[PDB]
């Protein structure tokens, strides 16, 4: 069929104490409002209408999304008024679902039930019964029949016992909806969206209701404490989905996914790992404690040792990296390569079974197979930046500075503490050798 | 009005298995007993009387606090006996409140209710009703009127149903208190402080009661498991206060504050951050996972990357530091400065927009603006310690050792692998240049 | 008396999505099934019979344990059938207890109650009453008398109210057990082990029942989410045992023990520490945040600073190591030694009060007392591997490469940036000194 959504996101997030529009605040590293858009997209939402008051410019900025239909608003004067501003935008043949930019966790199932329990020429309304309903809108039924919503405000002591409350999420045909809207008053001073419930039982239509499966689906964010609770809920969910799909998390409450994780079989992730962007892990990969991976491919059987950071990096199968290793964009390890502690790799490839074990920096480097990069080796590659190249079976002594552009051919050997400015030939040894000078019985300060 | 406090802290913390007096054990990095003192100070407590048995010397030692009035005690023989030892110390015109050194979480509100519900010539008594009261002192009321306390010990099956129990915290006028005290017996062998309740209804005075708002306010520490529970409670509280005041914590259950955090607006703190001493963070600062900050000022818009440790360090605005960076006391970054991975800074300043990106140690250094500190640069500054100075626009090649005292003037350039013992002049290049020596077809061992 | 156990571990752990047999999956770093074996050993279990279907070879492989009696099985066709396969293996004079390889948390107390509540010529049966019993085997009693087990399957609406359920764990004499077994049918198609309950009330014997003290004792693992819950339970338990025995954990929910921890008095362990293998900590040791210790001895009063990794390493008293330090097998610190940030130690000893503060790698080294290892010092010890030796009171300048085999005698001093290939004599100074070369007004690229 046909269906569009409207996302309300116009209020003042005063209690966020922020210079950033509330709805742009991230949940698992992405704007609250994008979770809602994402969901709308998953419904088949043909169009998405976003209603905003202040924060306009950097809202549409921080949200590229050229596919969206933006809707300005005088200055927050009515949640119903807001719904009026987008009213002329609803095609009469399409359903119109209403969501809030600060309720990021609303599941598709719960909406794709709402859209099924909508009575022809009527409203599908999402509701939840509360433990303590001590301040929300009551759902007022007569014979279990929805007739209208009561604000906690004007609620008799008898009504205040009504557990079931309004999530503020609901459906209706675009035609019928255009109707019910601009037939409402302002006599708080504002216009309540609540009213279109009674103003629907008015002209004899039936308003049905489904419930969300989790309370968190309809949790609204007014402040950061609330947002952090939703972050935890969201992370527990992701973690449990990975556990059930075969990934071992040594402590799923100390795990964070902010993006996507594609994975193979029998992966172990230890405590306090964070996964950002899109990470692909092969079979039998092990990630130690404290590692941060962002936009990485890690090949079958690789081991990432504790406290290793990787971003836009690639490891083939059987590699080992860490502890205390830092791989930056362009870092590439060929099959069975090893990078050790206090080693940084930038736009560099370390070939098959090559080793860089300690205290080294490698950038803008093409290194071959079976190469030994001694402790303390530095590509001195900054003066743009220049390329260092090393063939197979090369031995690079400790504390060597490779001054690029420089090429060291296969089988070459480089003595410790050597500066290399000129190219090195196959199987040639090079030793930057001076003469250590001796004073006898020297009195140390 | 006038008011003093007494802190009881004399028992044997046997179940702590410690050589340190129980009350000195830290909660959020400060002695249990200091939390209690702190609170007393916040009441306006004119004097604080501290009653102790063993542990005396290093108690008054580990607690400088020359403002305190110490009170010795034979050898724990009566909680009431203890209260006798400080009795001659209470002015008749002042209220005397009683607290315990091992109940660190007692809030001011709860005490500044206790002090309001005190009946003239009578006791204000703190109480709590328990889920399971299966071992404490019962509050025995007649017509809801407090008449005396029953030890779980001698408690009829009927009494054992009394949910409400004694926290052991209470008030009373100093005069009246001196009275009720030394009129009690020793016929456990000890003197119970419990009794002064009935010995107050005795001479026809009214004993009122307020409750603490949280159970944790009256939780006593007898062991470390108990202390750890209170640590978590205390940390959750702090975390929620920062969230509500506008700081984003990516996981408030993996956050620890052991001191004070002054903050501006829109700060993000990722998982597993610890804050010690006094930390000042400006607007829009980001602290990555695993960072430890102790006594630091971080300027607006700075980014601290994961696994970075800072102590007594200062960053101006727009600085970036980490990952894997170590800043020690005296470390200072000017506006937009960058410190990278595996870099340590001690008593050194890195000027405007200067960079130290990798594998470097800088101590006792004054470095100017626009300076590039190549990978592997070391201030060789130990032989006391001597000063290294570098002007603006200097380029320092990788793996340079700067042997202090040495001065490198503006615009100078230093080739890679250079040892610098002598001063360098404006725009002068210096290259510690030897000659790499070549053996052909060398057989590597 | 006499007693043997049987561990059932033959099903398909399909929902583990693993190439590793379910029961081999680790809990606190050791195979689920080893926890069960361990427990059996603690009972005095004279023999342990392990029944398995597929996964056979690498089961008996990954479990050396030459003490075990393995029992093959056609192909999972009956949990009772399985129990038949080991039936001919039970001595008539011994008790036979039945356990499952995927229920790792079953305590000895609960089994050493089961073995006491066994009625002569009868069954001791472990049971638990459930909050929601909505899919398990009901315990069917008549006058509170166990008569037989009902599968949730064939269970009247009336029976489905029976809270109490079958853990599947039970006892019986080996003789009697051999009996009750091979008198059962296959008319699911399989043989139910359930039946021997009614087939015991059949020949007029009494089947008693004890309960486990914790629900987690009888939790079965079918998937990784379940296993992770048990991991957390197991870790909370260990943590609380260490807290009660006197170790301070700054956050027991961010602590992991995968092995054994021997400890002395007044130890503090900060957040996110992992303990693997066997770790011995002396009195008054402090372990900072993020440290990983595996098979280490740490002497009285040592301080391990944050983010330090140690494996098969030894520290005497008063040592300090970290932050950001990496100690590998063979790493040894003598009394009061210090290792700083970005320092790696392999098969090396750093003598009394010696210091290696920054950016160094030391392997295969014997270093004496009072030695100063400057920043950036590297043992260039790889060409097998060769030994570097340094006596007392030696000063090693920064960025020195020690090319082993080399010996530096007592009181010697080594200038910064020195390569050392030859031995150094007592109190001799050595400076690898070249000449820095100067270009005036050099235009930096």
């Amino acid at each position: 069929s046909s269906m569009s959504v409207v996302i309300l996101a116009a209020g003042k997030g005063t209690r966020m104490y922020s210079d950033l529009p509330k709805v742009l605040h991230p949940l698992a590293g992405k704007p609250m409002v994008q979770h809602v858009i994402d969901a709308a997209m998953k419904l088949g939402a043909q169009h998405v209408h976003l209603v905003y008051g202040h924060g306009g410019e950097l809202l549409k900025k921080t949200l590229a999304d050229p596919s969206l239909n933006w809707v300005l608003q005088a200055e927050q004067l009515g949640t119903g008024h807001a719904m009026q501003q987008a009213a002329p935008h609803f095609a009469d043949d399409e359903d119109i679902l209403m969501l809030y930019g600060d309720v990021p966790l609303i599941s598709v199932d719960t909406l794709q039930r709402l859209l099924a329990a909508k009575p022809e020429g009527g409203i599908g309304l999402l509701t939840v019964k509360l433990d303590n309903p001590s301040g929300y809108g009551r759902i007022v039924r007569e014979n279990g029949d929805v007739v209208g919503i009561v604000e906690h405000k004007d609620a008799s002591d008898a009504q205040r016992e009504i557990n079931e409350i309004n999530t503020g999420i609901l459906v209706a045909n675009g035609r019928d909806l255009k109707r019910w809207l601009s037939l409402l008053d302002n006599n708080q001073g504002e216009f309540y969206i609540t009213d279109i419930i009674a103003l629907a039982h008015a002209d004899g239509k039936k308003i049905a209701t489904v419930h969300p499966t989790r309370l968190s689906e309809v949790e609204g964010v007014n402040n950061r404490l609330q947002l952090s609770a939703l972050e935890r809920v969201f992370q527990t969910e992701q973690a449990e989905k990975l556990l059930l799909a075969g990934v071992m998390l040594l402590d799923p409450s100390r795990f964070d996914l902010r993006g996507e994780l594609t994975h193979g079989r029998d992966i172990t992730i230890d405590t306090n790992v964070i996964i950002e962007g899109h990470v692909i892990l092969g079979d039998r990969v092990r990630i130690g404690t404290g590692c941060v991976l962002k936009n990485c491919v890690i090949g079958d059987d690789s081991e990432i040792s504790p406290y290793t950071v990787l971003e836009d990096a690639r490891l083939d199968a059987n590699c080992t990296v860490g502890p205390f290793a830092r791989l930056r964009p362009g870092a590439e390890l060929a099959e069975g390569a090893h990078v050790g502690n206090f080693v940084e790799i930038k736009k560099a490839r370390l070939g098959k079974g090559s080793k860089a074990g300690h205290l080294s920096y490698l950038g803008d480097a093409e290194i071959g197979a079976g190469v030994n990069i001694g402790a303390g080796t530095i590509t001195c590659n900054y003066d743009n930046k220049f390329k260092t190249i090393i063939g197979d079976d090369v031995f690079v002594g400790s504390d060597t500075q490779l001054v690029a552009p420089v090429t060291v051919a296969n089988g070459a050997t480089i003595g410790a503490g050597t500066t290399v400015t000129r190219d090195v030939a196959e199987n040639e040894l090079v030793i930057s050798r001076v003469k250590q000078v001796h004073i006898q019985g020297w009195k140390r300060p």
